[PDB]
């Protein structure tokens, strides 16, 4: 299955007219015995993975730079056997007022394994959301990691999003 995977995120900064656009890639890990329970831990710009298996070589609180301004790399194959699910998403900071993906120009994410593209998205499906999951990694019976597209919108701020981003969706 997948051995290592990365997530890169781009977005445009805000007009001189407005407070910064602060977006974060956020991931959570889930125990084999509770794939949809509480996160085992949360990974984002200000919180490293405790096991060293996830890194961010860059991150941004503004989107000022050009291209992919934030990235998170996962060495899935190096995760404890007791972790069997990972979910990664993107959250918009809400401290300058209610702000969705539709409010922020050229928001984009790419999920890849090296040179194999897994997902590219502009968050069009979740225009009204303050935060969104984009991808799920889960282990096989044989223990190999698999990817699934998991683009789903949420209405929470970044901290609340992390608590709920792994919960079982509603069937439909
Ligand atoms: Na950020
Ligand atoms: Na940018
Ligand atoms: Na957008």
């Amino acid at each position: 299955g997948l051995k290592r995977v990365d997530v890169r995120l781009k977005w445009d900064p805000s007009p001189w007219d407005r407070p910064p656009h602060h977006l974060d890639i956020i991931a959570t890990t889930y125990a084999a015995d509770a794939p949809h329970g509480r996160p085992v831990y949360v990974v984002q710009f200000d919180k490293r993975s405790p096991d060293g298996t996830i890194n961010m070589s860059r991150h941004s609180r503004t989107g000022q730079g050009f291209g992919f301004v934030e990235e998170m790399t996962f060495e899935l194959d190096r995760l404890s056997p007791s972790i069997a699910r990972v979910i990664v998403g993107v959250a918009i900071h809400q401290d300058n007022g209610h702000k969705t993906f539709d409010d922020v120009s050229n928001t984009g994410v790419v999920v890849a394994e090296g040179y194999r593209e897994l997902l590219t998205d502009g968050f069009e499906r979740v225009a009204g959301a303050t935060a969104a999951t984009v991808a799920e990694f889960t282990r096989n019976a044989s223990g190999a990691w698999e990817f699934r597209e998991a683009v789903r919108g949420f209405d929470s701020d970044p901290v609340l999003f992390a608590t709920e981003m792994g919960s079982a969706p509603r069937p439909g």
